[PDB]
């Protein structure tokens, strides 16, 4: 038989990284979902598009919604 050690330290950032790319890693650049419950992390150079014409300011959108939120728009009240 084998064993398995599990138990991280409470002194670490509980990041989610619900990015689309599929990668569950973190870097020195990410956008948090406006939603309180969601508060998911999503790489900047993944969902956010490049600013060819703008090439700068304004900076990242203060009001951004992940793929889980951006998709949830319709009421679907049945
Ligand atoms: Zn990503
Ligand atoms: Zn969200």
């Amino acid at each position: 038989g084998s064993s398995g050690s599990s138990g991280e330290d409470p002194f670490q950032p509980e990041i989610k990284v619900r990015c689309v790319c599929g990668n569950s890693l973190e870097t020195d650049s990410m956008i948090q979902c406006e939603d309180p419950r969601c508060h998911v992390w999503q790489h900047v150079g993944c969902v956010i598009l490049p600013d060819k014409p703008m090439d700068g300011n304004p900076p990242l959108p203060e009001s951004f919604y992940c793929e889980i939120c951006r998709l949830t728009s319709g009421p679907s009240s049945g």
